[PDB]
């Protein structure tokens, strides 16, 4: 790392080009170079560069990644004054606590909601059980029911969870790390309900993020799971687009895995306070969030002024019932596990390579450790 | 079914289906006659199944390997230019599209893969595959990599495959022998070998796609990437310093693109031919037509003589037909689905390691064959 600038990682999904603005107005005040990156797979490439004393001064992410990180030494402890924390939620402060050391500044909290199609489909669906139904019906007219991202667990364990698929038991404010619930009868039940979608024709197991952005911004998919960030090349496409609260399974809502993007500083960093001082008093102000929302939306922001500001947006209200409905992840180290032992029984289970029943069993006996 | 008084075109949504677009509003323009140009996924696995039950496009466009297979299955109309049109365009571009001494579709354009690399990252690209690995080790401590592209797809892969002896079907006699792959022989082990070695080695990643490999190249986070002429726009846009230039060499061998030609076929099941020839004839295939195509994505070499001899200056179409010469022509036989399924299956199981290369290679030989 080169001392007397700012490097930045941030997924590509994000508003880079905004935050590369913020960048670009802390160089003009300070002098202070900052470049902004967005390396592919960042958030398991920064561990790796990072335990040798490489990597960026600032990396970007969900919430769920630092507890791992901070276990490893890889992160600083932050310290902003109270005058700073009072300006953020404190339950996004809540996300970024781990082992009673803020370990990151929270920026905004993010939740999948169900994004429809208007013209197409006036009136969505309320539960993933017409699905088969509404597709039938679109097919014969040369679209499809809903497209999204089947690569990512993320987008495919609101499904999972909804009937009593869980990640860690926590309870009394504390997670059992050995009470897993991804092979319960909830989580079996939504993953086979998914897998029968992929052989009934419904949706195909290749799909990811580009093929399904591709077709709802096309017009090609009624409908498509994603999250705020996604907005911004909807707007740019023209589809007449709602945003609402995701199908129910067996009755129950999705429950999607609520995420805060936080801002992490390298502990191996030789411009910390650099990083806190771009971080506290150019990123973290209503202008600030603002060149990066209106580049790519944040959701609901951790600042409590702006998040009021954007607060009407009814695509910002669904976001929040969606997060309502969900839980807010864990920051547990095991989550790195976790995730990748569900991603694998997904994409298994959804190939055909294995049954549900085997790969959630595997995935189960995975997480836990 | 099909709707009478309209052209619907299915074309991929790599190519430029807005300039196309714009034809077909000149099109309307002249005849009142509206044509849709729609980008489906998978079309070329869709059109058969459709156009078996009458249903489908007008017009369907694709490189001409698949275009055997729909014709045996009685899916395409022979197509009717009269001798003055045929002078018009290459002959062994006419070859293309020739399948059991019928034409079975307009030939639009000359296609092949060629090595883009960033001019301000990499001055001086590299020759050989095998030095490759060496480039990315320097790359990686400036924070970049060499070299990324499309590895789901065995289209992009074939290069390397071929050159040290892969190969789909062996011609023999005046006609490919359809028993003789040469997918499991020892260059097209050799070849795969090397790529899979290339991810095990962390130089690539097996589950790098398109997109993330357009993405890379066109922000700068690799100095290379394997595309043809169609992905020319997006990097202009991207305003990164790029060059195109022949693909490595493999045991000291020329990589070996399969060289395919954006071929329009006609919907047997259509009742739109006579629109569907003008359109094609008298819209796409002159100056003005190719010409608003090429401007949205870049065909390559173009069948039409008279837009191909203008545009052939143009160093990344010289280096495109450099690449192709160094390669080979598609077979259009309706065995060639079989041939692509099979190998695709062989490259992603060997890169996601879940095979070995020989193995994977050993299965695509047989199914192939089957
Ligand atoms: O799918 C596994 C993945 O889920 C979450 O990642 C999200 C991220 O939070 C979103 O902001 C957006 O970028 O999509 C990602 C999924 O592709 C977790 O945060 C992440 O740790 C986990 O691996
Ligand atoms: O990868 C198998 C695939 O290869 C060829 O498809 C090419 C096509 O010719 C190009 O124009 C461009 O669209 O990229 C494609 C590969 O993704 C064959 O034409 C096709 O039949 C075959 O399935
Ligand atoms: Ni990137
Ligand atoms: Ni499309």
């Amino acid at each position: 790392i080169e001392e007397g600038k700012l490097v930045i990682w941030i997924n590509g999904d994000k508003g880079y080009n905004g935050l590369a603005e913020v960048g670009k107005k802390f160089e003009k005040d300070t002098g202070i170079k900052v470049t902004v990156e967005h390396p592919d797979k960042l958030e398991e490439k920064f561990p790796q560069v990072a335990a040798t004393g490489d990597g960026p001064d600032i990396i970007f992410w969900a919430h769920d990644r630092f507890g791992g990180y901070a276990q490893s030494g890889l992160l600083a402890e932050i310290t902003p004054d109270k005058a700073f924390q009072d300006k953020l939620y404190p339950f996004t402060w809540d996300a970024v606590r781990y082992n009673g050391k803020l370990i990151a500044y929270p920026i905004a909290v993010e939740a999948l909601s169900l994004i429809y199609n208007k013209d197409l489909l006036p009136n969505p669906p309320k539960t993933w059980e017409e699905i088969p139904a509404l597709d039938k019906e679109l097919k014969a007219k040369g679209k499809s029911a809903l497209m999204f991202n089947l690569q990512e667990p993320y987008f495919t364990w609101p499904l999972i969870a909804a009937d009593g698929g869980y990640a860690f038991k926590y309870e009394n404010g504390k997670y059992d790390i050995k009470d897993v619930g991804v092979d319960n009868a909830g989580a079996k039940a939504g993953l086979t309900f998914l897998v029968d979608l992929i052989k009934n024709k419904h949706m195909n197991a290749d799909t990811d993020y580009s093929i399904a952005e591709h077709a709802f911004n096309h017009g090609e998919t009624a409908m498509t799971i994603n999250g705020p960030w996604a907005w911004s090349n909807i707007d740019t496409s023209k589809v007449n687009y709602g945003v609402t609260v995701l199908p129910t399974f067996k009755g129950q809502p999705s429950k999607p895995f609520v995420g805060v993007l936080s801002a992490g500083i390298n502990a191996a960093s030789p411009n910390k306070e650099l990083a806190k001082e771009f971080l506290e008093n150019y990123l973290l102000t209503d202008e600030g969030l603002e060149a990066v929302n209106k580049d790519k939306p944040l959701g609901a922001v951790a600042l409590k002024s702006y998040e009021e500001e954007l607060a009407k947006d009814p695509r910002i209200a669904a976001t929040m019932e969606n997060a309502q409905k969900g839980e807010i992840m864990p920051n547990i180290p095991q989550m790195s596990a976790f995730w990748y032992a569900v991603r694998t029984a997904v994409i298994n289970a959804a190939s055909g390579r294995q049954t549900v029943d085997a790969a959630l069993a595997a995935a189960q006996t995975n997480a836990a450790a």
